[PDB]
């Protein structure tokens, strides 16, 4: 493989790791990567890091009840831009009821951006992604794969 | 002021309000600011972040039982460069016999370098410094600021 190459699956592991800790222990998490859609608006509301990706450091971000754990991490350049990002409400009424804010915020997103929003259920510890204004729900750990491979 | 005296003044502004957050709640911390005397063999025992200094993110590390809280935070200038580094353990008899690992893995690097290195005690939440082999106990936040200030 090619140094790009090795770079970007050593991302989705880092990924993938801190998404199936989180999802055992149900902590909520909001994780969007952006894509050809520029995404510095939303950046800018968070709190800058563009820190190295790390399985480790996605945990700690999350972890409940800490500075930066109410928003959105935004991924861009294989790199965490920031964290605690706002992201905008979707208003569709097709997104499962039982489902908050989080879920509503990744959804938002995809609507006018082409990234992809990981979401974690703090209720069920439920993986989810959000693309294209549809969210897909109950994924198992080879599902997540697949998307971000596919992406 | 210059960029870099203001770049100076909000990564110490950063420190000290983490550093008032976690000792308030007897948050374990170990803290070292490279100074003249690089510290690459250090930083690369640890996680890499390569992240922007925010009190929110030094905070995060550091919150018990998350994957980062274990070791040092080692920052270069403005940046948070790596954490749950290793340190090497000072064998000083200067060194309370009450306190732990953190503090003796900060007065070990004092010893080898020109970095200064915070110490947070789960056990007290007093605030320590050491520098050049000496650790300074029961600091004020007046204390610590002016402690940086003057680095
Ligand atoms: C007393 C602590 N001193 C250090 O940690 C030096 S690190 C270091 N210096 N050059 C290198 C090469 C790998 C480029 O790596
Ligand atoms: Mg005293």
């Amino acid at each position: 493989p090619t140094p790009v190459e090795e770079a970007q699956q050593k991302t989705i592991e880092a990924i993938t790791k801190a998404i199936n800790y989180m999802a055992k222990r149900r902590i909520g998490a909001l994780l969007t990567i952006e894509r050809d859609t520029g995404m510095g608006d939303y950046i800018e509301t968070g709190i800058p890091l563009n820190a190295k990706v790390s399985s480790e450091l996605l945990i700690n971000i999350f972890i409940p009840n800490t500075p930066l754990h109410d928003g959105a991490v935004i991924m861009k350049n294989n790199e965490i831009a920031a964290a605690a990002c706002y992201l905008p409400l979707s208003e569709s009424p097709f997104i499962s009821k039982e489902l908050g804010t989080r879920h509503r915020a990744a959804v938002g997103i995809s609507e006018v951006t082409d990234s992809l929003t990981i979401i974690v259920s703090e209720e069920t510890g439920g993986v989810s992604v959000a693309k294209n204004g549809d969210l897909h729900r109950e994924l198992t750990e080879e599902a997540l794969k697949e998307m971000l491979e596919a992406e």
